[PDB]
This record gives C-alpha cells, sequence and structure tokens, in this order.
C-alpha cells in the first residue's frame, strides 16, 4: 500500500500548543481549522494529542472529537492519557476513527484486546516510545519519564499478539532534534511485526521521510516541522513521488 503522511497536533485546554504559522487561518491555534486545512492540502491522517491537565480533560477531548468529525473527512486518531476501555469507547463513538494508547497499554496489555474486541484492531494504535539504554532498545512510559525495563523487541511482539492495528514508533533519542527519523530503530522493528509502522520524532527536512520509508516505515508522522512551515506538505508529497515512493496525490 501507499505510504502515509500524518500530522500530529498537540492540544491543551482546547488549543493547539504553540499554534501554527499559517497566516491564512482565522485562528491558527484552533485545532479544528488547522486540522481541516491539513486535510485539504494533502495530509492523509491526523493525530490529536491532548494534555489538558486533569479536571476538564474528558469533556474537552470528547468535544474536540465531535467538532473534528463534523469538519474533516480523512481518518483521525485521538490520544493522551486514555486509561481504560470506557474512555476509549466514548471517544470512538463520538467520532474518532482510532485511539492511540501507550502507558495504559504497557501496564495492562489486555486493554489493547478489549478495545479491539468491540471496535476492531484497526481502531487501536499503540504508541511505543523507545530509547537506547546500555546498548538495548527499551520501552519508556509516562511521557519518557520511566524506563520500564521491557525490551522493544518483546513489546512489539506482544502488541501484535494482543490485537493492535498499528504501531507508532517514537524515538526518544530524536526528541526535539531535526537530524532525521531513527532509521536504525525502524529497521530493528520491521522484521518483528506485520503491523503498519508509523515513524515519529526527528524529522527536519523532506529527505528524512524518504529515509524512513526506505527503512521500512509504512507511514511518517510529524508535527512542528509542518506547523511552523519548515516542510510544506504538498512539496513533500511531490518530492516523495518524484523519487519513487507510492504516496497519494490529490
Ligand atoms: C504517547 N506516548 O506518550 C505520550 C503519548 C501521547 C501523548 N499525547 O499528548 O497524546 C502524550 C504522551
Amino acid at each position: 500500500l501507499a505510504k502515509r503522511i500524518d500530522a500530529a497536533l498537540i492540544m491543551k485546554d482546547g488549543r493547539v500548543v504553540k499554534g501554527s504559522n499559517f497566516e491564512n487561518l482565522r485562528d491558527s491555534g484552533d485545532p479544528v481549522e488547522l486540522g481541516k486545512f491539513y486535510s485539504e492540502i494533502g495530509i492523509d491522517e491526523l493525530s490529536f494529542w491532548d494534555i489538558t491537565a486533569s479536571v476538564e480533560k474528558r469533556k474537552t477531548m470528547l468535544e474536540l472529537v465531535e467538532k473534528v468529525a463534523e469538519q474533516i473527512d480523512i481518518p483521525f486518531t485521538v490520544g493522551g492519557g486514555i486509561h481504560d476501555f470506557e474512555t476509549a469507547s466514548e471517544l470512538i463513538l463520538r467520532g474518532a476513527d482510532k485511539v492511540e494508547i501507550n502507558t495504559a497499554a504497557v501496564e495492562n496489555p489486555s486493554l489493547i484486546t478489549q478495545i479491539a474486541q468491540t471496535f476492531g484492531s484497526q481502531a487501536v494504535v499503540v504508541y511505543i516510545a523507545a530509547k537506547r539504554v546500555d546498548g538495548e532498545f527499551m520501552v519508556f512510559t509516562y511521557s519518557g519519564k520511566k524506563n520500564t525495563g521491557i525490551l522493544l523487541r518483546d513489546w512489539v511482539v506482544e502488541v501484535e499478539k494482543r490485537g493492535a492495528g498499528e504501531i507508532v514508533l517514537g524515538s526518544i533519542d530524536r526528541l526535539g532534534t531535526k537530524s532525521g527519523y531513527d532509521t536504525e530503530m525502524i529497521r530493528f522493528v520491521r522484521p518483528l511485526t506485520t503491523l503498519p509502522i508509523i515513524a515519529h520524532r526527528g524529522a527536519g527536512k523532506m529527505e528524512h521521510f524518504l529515509e524512513a520509508f526506505l527503512a521500512g516505515a509504512d507511514a511518517a508522522k510529524a508535527d512542528s516541522v509542518f506547523h511552523f512551515r519548515e516542510i510544506d506538505v504538498r512539496e513533500l508529497k511531490e518530492y516523495l513521488k518524484k523519487h519513487g515512493v507510492n504516496v497519494r496525490l490529490e
């Protein structure tokens, strides 16, 4: 299948954290209008990540999903502290196509299966944050704060076994960098799973997307490179097509 380009939007109290540089937008920090604009210029799927610190979070995420579903016609994922089946269920029913889970899945891997039982494997995305520690790829939880001691190799196999649809592979070793995706990490994971692998962290220029796809990624996700317009989405897709990558053009 076609390689996929995803945009992730980090949100807090209903706003896109640090906004965007699209002057054409009425409100460049509105996640709905920004998401809609991305869907029009060639983003394939959207990810909405909420960090509303406690209290209003549940209602905020549900209202976000409802507003997004009304306006956009490409698939989207919602994530950020989804801890149980009922939370995931209400977000999917309100409009999300998929839910994206990390810490709660590591702590209770049956959560993957429970969501998939009702909504299908295709509705369950597991985000795996990994980092090199003493020469092994280790799985990290709590926004990179906790080394679980679980090997990346073991967790990838378990995630597929439990019934996840896709894996987002986030390299903590590339957080905040613009040097490229962690292609070594992608190549390490590729033979271990039949699931779609979505690369995250490290993108800085168009050539990094090509590199990630050569490494075996099925999709590439980014955020600030798009929001601050370091990479244009249409230019990226034209570049990838030029060099033989199967991507969807309009
Ligand atoms: C995934 N792994 O750690 C995370 C993940 C997502 C979000 N988020 O804001 O959706 C936060 C931490």
